[PDB]
């Protein structure tokens, strides 16, 4: 079937991406699928199906559900926002129940979509090629969202890595992820690996993929209520239904996943690692090791020689094409793992103060950067700029220019304190600045604060990447870090463990730098487990037992 129909009226609103370009795109992701299936997608399947078995899902009370919701989630058409909702106000709670009781009696009907523009900030490069179009964001309505946390909110978050256990991606911070990547490179004789890109991934899944997920869910041990919840918004929500703009004008019809369901992540990643799994089969790969986040796929495997390696890939692309999965660019054979952009990252090597080597994940950083500008130029919902600190905190970039430039905005607006929303994994984390070096600590180790000798590579990188964009060169970010860290230290408390800890690197005499005591306390407990893009998921960082003196 087709992917989309369109009745033609326009996506309308609500360098950065519009909904000027949201037509270039509707071209791209609109096509019939073509899907054959076979003995080793089928294989796959039961032993996934198999692991699944093992999973007790909990229903979540209407309290939990609406306690997920971030406030700034998009209103209900129905006469009550996000705020109603965290709240646990009488309209929002009688509707949400009205939605549930209506799932559980209505199993036909399709649900209604809002379709919507994606504005992303993206880099002005015209070395290569245009500007790229807006993604689309298929999302329903508030009531249906806060009962699919109800339903599938536990299923989401423990299903995944029970089925592909150390391949779920999601299950690891960023030092887990490099530490998984390095011990699977390195227990193979000769290493070879991979990244496999997919043509618009949400568009290759069929609706019989979305059966097979739901195949996958029902193996769960659930609460009746939470089976026919699920059963229900398959067929009406999942695999497909009607699009509406933001105006209210029927746009057409969907036939494949929703970018904006609680569901399109562990959705994404079971039928990736599935359609995968099955591919090194048929290709006949040796001693594979894959890691999948959604749509991205990174597969080390043991190398069969140069001519082999290059025959298996294209063995491994065909049995993808035939699953309903082609690729947009080939995948090309990699013999160095430092030479592999998965998760648009990729390993580096630098040396804690002790001269040990520590592995870290660092990527180009033209698009953080130039996200971190436009946040800086216009105050935007989500921080980029505090989840690129965060995830890569051990870079030279996210320490010299991210840490120096952002603290010392907050000094001059006295903000150290004032929490701000960042996205990670897909899910919103409510921040304050002042616990990062507790933050980072945990994530990435104490190394994060010491680390030096950078790669040539990197360095370089880095340094063109500044020249490119107009930003100082890093000796005058060397020189602003050491006023930002003098000030931070003048101020006690956690804004001095923000001086003392983030701008180590920025004195000529190093500190001794010994655990921050109050990071133990910091409840990470829901931090990387599972990925929610899309799925409208919010946390707010909260600390467990705090003691007197910190
Ligand atoms: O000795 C030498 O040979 C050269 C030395 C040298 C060169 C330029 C300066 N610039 C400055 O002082 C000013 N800009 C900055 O001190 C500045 C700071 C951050 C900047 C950023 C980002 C960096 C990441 C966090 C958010 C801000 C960008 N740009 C920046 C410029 C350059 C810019 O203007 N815009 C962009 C656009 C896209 C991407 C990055 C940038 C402030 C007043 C006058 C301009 C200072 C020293
Ligand atoms: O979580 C981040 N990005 C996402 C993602 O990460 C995969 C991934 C990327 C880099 C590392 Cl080091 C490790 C894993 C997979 C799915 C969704 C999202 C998302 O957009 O939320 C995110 C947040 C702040 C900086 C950078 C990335």
């Amino acid at each position: 079937s087709m992917s989309y129909t369109w009745t033609g009226a326009l996506i309308t609103p609500c360098y950065a991406t519009t909904s000027r370009s949201a037509s270039l795109r509707q071209k791209k992701v609109t096509f019939d699928r073509l899907q054959v299936l076979d003995d080793h997608y089928r294989d796959v399947l039961k032993e996934m199906k198999a692991k699944a078995s093992t999973v007790k899902a909990k229903l979540l009370s209407v309290e939990e559900a609406c306690k997920l919701t971030p406030p700034h989630s998009a209103r209900s058409k129905f006469g009550y926002g996000a705020k109603d909702v965290r709240n646990l106000s009488s309209k929002a709670v009688n509707h949400i129940r009205s939605v549930w009781k209506d799932l559980l009696e209505d199993t036909e009907t399709p649900i209604d979509t809002t379709i919507m523009a994606k504005n992303e900030v993206f880099c002005v490069q015209p070395e290569k090629g245009g500007r790229k179009p807006a993604r689309l964001i298929v999302f329903p309505d508030l009531g249906v969202r806060v009962c699919e946390k109800m339903a599938l909110y536990d299923v989401v978050s423990t299903l995944p890595q029970a089925v592909m256990g150390s391949s779920y991606g999601f299950q690891y911070s960023p030092g887990q992820r490099v530490e998984f990547l390095v011990n699977a490179w390195k227990a193979k004789k000769c290493p070879m690996g991979f990244a496999y890109d997919t043509r618009c991934f949400d568009s290759t899944v069929t609706e019989n993929d979305i059966r097979v997920e739901e195949s996958i869910y029902q193996c769960c041990d659930l609460a009746p209520e939470a089976r026919q919840a699920i059963r229900s918004l398959t067929e009406r929500l999942y695999i497909g239904g009607p699009l509406t703009n933001s105006k209210g004008q029927n746009c057409g019809y969907r036939r494949c996943r929703a970018s904006g369901v609680l569901t399109t992540s562990c959705g994404n990643t079971l039928t990736c690692y599935l359609k995968a799994a099955a591919a090194c089969r048929a290709a006949k790969l040796q001693d594979c090791t894959m890691l999948v986040c959604g749509d991205d796929l990174v597969v080390i495997c043991e190398s069969a020689g140069t001519q082999e390696d290059e025959a298996s890939l294209r063995a491994f692309t065909e049995a993808m094409t035939r699953y309903s999965a082609p690729p947009g660019d080939p995948p090309k054979p990699e013999y160095d793992l430092e030479l592999i952009t998965s998760c648009s990252s990729n390993v580096s090597v630098a040396h804690d103060a002790s001269g040990k080597r520590v592995y870290y994940l660092t990527r180009d950083p033209t698009t953080p950067l130039a996200r971190a500008a436009w946040e800086t130029a216009r105050h935007t919902p989500v921080n980029s700029w505090l989840g690129n600190i965060i995830m890569y905190a051990p870079t030279l970039w996210a320490r010299m220019i991210l840490m120096t430039h952002f603290f010392s905005i907050l000094l001059a607006q006295e903000q150290l304190e004032k929490a701000l929303d960042c996205q990670i994994y897909g899910a919103c984390y409510s921040i304050e600045p002042l616990d990062l070096p507790q933050i980072i600590q945990r994530l990435h180790g104490l190394s994060a604060f010491s680390l030096h000798s950078y790669s040539p590579g990197e360095i370089n990188r880095v340094a063109s990447c500044l020249r490119k964009l107009g930003v100082p060169p890093l000796r005058v970010w060397r020189h602003r870090a050491r006023s930002v860290r003098a000030r931070l230290l003048s101020q006690g408390g956690r804004a001095a463990t923000c001086g003392k800890y983030l701008f180590n690197w920025a004195v000529r005499t190093k500190l001794k730098l010994t655990p921050i005591p109050a990071a133990s306390q910091l409840d990470l407990s829901s931090w990387f487990v599972a990925g929610y893009s899309g799925g409208d998921i919010y946390h707010s960082l909260s600390r467990a037992r705090p003691r007197w003196f910190m």
